[PDB]
């Protein structure tokens, strides 16, 4: 929230670095730092704090009630076939896939009817995805 | 949220870098450096807070309710084939694929009906994306 | 959530990297660090603090109730078939694969009806992610 970065090869704060063939022959290298860091996050400053939620009935008649949740799935049909006819045939399959629904990341908060929040809710996600690399 | 960067390769503060085939002879590095750094981020001030909500019924006659979530999937059908017919024939498959419905990155934060929030919410995300490479 | 990163190859504070083939002959490297570091991330300074929750029925006549969860799956049908046939011919299958519905990351927090917070949530996720690599 405060200092992401994402970073491709190299991360460095004082970084001399040397590669291929070289020459570092005399170099009077010299330093001198001060990297004082004050962190005070999200630091809170409170005197009260109430979540009420009541619910009152009476007297009350209801008929067929229905509250369904934040994701449904009804009647969803996935019909793929595959048919393969060969007759005095030469067939060659490399880096051949079928694929079906499929989820690599899968973040789920506060999914629900109801909710009442009080803080500081986060997600990060940092990767390198490569899905096909035939070759 | 204050300092987020995305970076290529190389990331550095001070970066006396060098590379192929180099002659780094007689040089006369000098630093001097004060990085101080004071973060006071997002500290609160609060003397109250109150998250109220009431439902009152009485005497009420209520019908047929239906109140769904915020994503429904009905009737979906997926309907692909794949009929492959080959008399005497030559055939030649590289890098073939066939994808049905998929995901990578799936997020999701307060996905209810109702909600009430106090606070606060981040999404972050970085990635080297690369989905078919084949060759 | 303060200090998060995704680095690929090297990190470093003060790095005199050197690599292939080289000649590192009459340096004469000096360092002077000071790198104080203070974090006081998320105290609080609370008085009170209150989840009040009540349900009130009586007198009530209720009907057919129904409130389902957060994520419901009714009839979903896979129906992937796979026929090869093959007289007299040749066939040669490498970096073959049919996948159905599959997941790498799942995660879930809060997934309910009716629920109440206070606090702080996070969701970090870091990798390299490589699906298929044939070749
Ligand atoms: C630096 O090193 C070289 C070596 O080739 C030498 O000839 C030269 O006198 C040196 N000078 C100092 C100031 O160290
Ligand atoms: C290096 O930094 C310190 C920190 O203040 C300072 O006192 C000093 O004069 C600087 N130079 C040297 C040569 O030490
Ligand atoms: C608010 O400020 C600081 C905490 O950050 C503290 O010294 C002060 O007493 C707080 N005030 C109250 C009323 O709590
Ligand atoms: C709704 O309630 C009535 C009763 O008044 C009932 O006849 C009907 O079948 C209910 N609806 C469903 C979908 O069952
Ligand atoms: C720097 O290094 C070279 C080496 O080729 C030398 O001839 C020269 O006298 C040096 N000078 C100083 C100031 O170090
Ligand atoms: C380096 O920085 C410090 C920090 O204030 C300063 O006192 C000093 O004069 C600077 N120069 C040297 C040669 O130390
Ligand atoms: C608000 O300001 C600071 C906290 O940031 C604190 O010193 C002060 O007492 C706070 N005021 C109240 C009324 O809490
Ligand atoms: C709605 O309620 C009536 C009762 O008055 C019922 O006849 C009807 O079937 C209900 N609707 C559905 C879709 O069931
Ligand atoms: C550095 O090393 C080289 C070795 O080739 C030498 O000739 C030179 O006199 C040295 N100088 C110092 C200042 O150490
Ligand atoms: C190195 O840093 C310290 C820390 O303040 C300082 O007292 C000193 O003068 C600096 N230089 C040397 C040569 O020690
Ligand atoms: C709030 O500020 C600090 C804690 O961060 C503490 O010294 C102070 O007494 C706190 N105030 C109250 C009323 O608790
Ligand atoms: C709803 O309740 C009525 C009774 O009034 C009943 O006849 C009906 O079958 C119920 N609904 C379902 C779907 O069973």
């Amino acid at each position: 929230s405060i200092d992401v970065k994402y970073i491709g090869v190299k991360s460095a704060y004082v970084s001399y670095d040397v590669q291929k063939r070289t020459i570092y022959l005399n170099i009077t290298n010299t330093l001198n730092i001060t990297n004082n860091n004050y962190y005070s996050v999200e630091v809170e400053n409170i005197t009260a704090q109430v979540q009420f939620s009541k619910t009152v009935i009476g007297k009350a008649r209801l008929n067929n009630i229905t509250i369904i949740g934040p994701l449904d799935m009804k009647q969803i049909d996935y019909t793929v076939p595959t048919v393969i006819a060969e007759e005095m045939s030469y067939m060659y399959d490399f880096c051949t896939l079928i694929s079906i629904k499929v989820h690599n990341i899968v973040l789920m908060m506060q999914v629900t009817v109801t909710t009442t929040y009080f803080g500081h809710s986060e997600q990060i996600s940092q990767e390198r995805y490569q899905y096909v690399d035939c070759g």
